[PDB]
This record gives C-alpha cells, structure tokens and sequence, in this order.
C-alpha cells in the first residue's frame, strides 16, 4: 500500500498471538512494544530520545505480522507511550519513503 | 527519490541559510530542531517522546528546504537528540510510506 502522512501511520500488527495497533516510524532504529509477555531469553537495554531514557527487555528472533507481511527481528518491550515499528522491521516488509 | 530504511533516513536541510543534517521521521507529528536562532515570536509547546514530555519553542511559517524540496511551516526548537523532520513538513514535500 501507499500510506499518506496527513495522520499518524498506525497499522494493525500481530505479535505473540495478540493484535495491537502500532506506529510505522522511520525515525526509530528499533521496534518497541508496550508491556507484554514474549517467549525466550531477553537482556536489559536502555533506549532514549525525546524526554530521556526508558529501560526495556530485548527479545530476539520474534515474528511480527504487519499488514499481512511477516517479518522477524528483535523486539524491545517496555513502558513506551505507543507501539513503534522501527527500521529493523520496516526493511523486512520492503517499506520505503517516497517523494 | 525513494529512500530505503537499511540506514537512518538522514538528509540535508537548509534553514536560516545554514545546512544541517535531519532525520525523516514518520513517527513524529511535528518537526523539532536543535537550538538555533529563528525569526519572529514563538509560542509554548509540549511534545511527548519515549522518555516523557519536553518544552519546546514553536515558530510558525519558517522557510526550510528538505532534501532540495521547499517547505514553509511550523518548526519547534528544543532539546532534541537529533534534528527531526515530522509529518507536518513531510506532507508538504509529498512524502509517503510505501510497501
Ligand atoms: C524514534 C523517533 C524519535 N522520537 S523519540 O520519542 O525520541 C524515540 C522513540 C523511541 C526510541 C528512540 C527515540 C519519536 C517522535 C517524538 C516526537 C518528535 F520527535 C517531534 C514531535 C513530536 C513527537 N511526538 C509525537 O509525535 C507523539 C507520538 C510519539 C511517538 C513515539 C514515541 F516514542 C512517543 C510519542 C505519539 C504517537 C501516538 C500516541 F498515541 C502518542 C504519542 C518517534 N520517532
Ligand atoms: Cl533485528
Ligand atoms: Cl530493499
Ligand atoms: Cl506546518
């Protein structure tokens, strides 16, 4: 699809058997999801930007379905104000910026 | 152009006759740049990021060139980690997400 930017580019995602709304964010290096359980090992990480830093749990090799496109990658889980799909997963679905 | 997301989508912008590097961010509602001098009056604005909210200075009808495309709009100035081009200006330059 072609997504215009008049409003926030929110899409439905499927992760860990759950349906969630997430923002497609080209400014994000990583994907960050609100508190939820994920299977496997994890390691602590700090991520930051506007307003400072938050502590998150880093889970690797997690499958996410974004607009019917399956992608696998690292997913950070923590107290984010919005679920963010970052570049690590946007590349996998072949998402590009065009103008 | 078509910009892939394997690397950060950093572009050259020109504001107040100076060249600066900025990130094209579909996850940002507004454009925020690091401390600099801008003309006219400013209004108060709060923007929320991953770590919480910060106060910024809102300047309207600012001339800015983004990757060679002319835009005229709202520019926020504050303690941002990197210069960010948000949806208010990405819409002006005709930017869309595609997959
Ligand atoms: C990764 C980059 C950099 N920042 S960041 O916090 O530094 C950061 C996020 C992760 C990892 C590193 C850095 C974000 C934009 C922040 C931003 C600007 F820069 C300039 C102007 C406005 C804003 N804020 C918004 O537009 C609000 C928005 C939002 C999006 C991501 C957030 F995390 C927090 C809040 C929102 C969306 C839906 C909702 F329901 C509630 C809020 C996202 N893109
Ligand atoms: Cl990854
Ligand atoms: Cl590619
Ligand atoms: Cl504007």
């Amino acid at each position: 699809p072609q997504i215009t930017l008049w409003k926030r580019p929110l899409v439905t995602i499927k992760i860990g058997g759950q349906l969630k709304e997430a923002l497609l964010d080209t400014g994000a290096d990583d994907t960050v999801i609100e508190e939820m359980s994920l299977p496997g090992r994890w390691k602590p990480k700090m991520i930051g930007g506007i307003g400072g830093f938050i502590k998150v749990r880093q889970y690797d090799q997690i499958i996410i379905e974004i607009c019917g496109h399956k992608a696998i990658g690292t997913v950070l889980v923590g107290p984010t104000p919005v679920n963010i799909i970052g570049r690590n997963l946007l590349t996998q679905i072949g998402c590009t910026l065009n103008f």
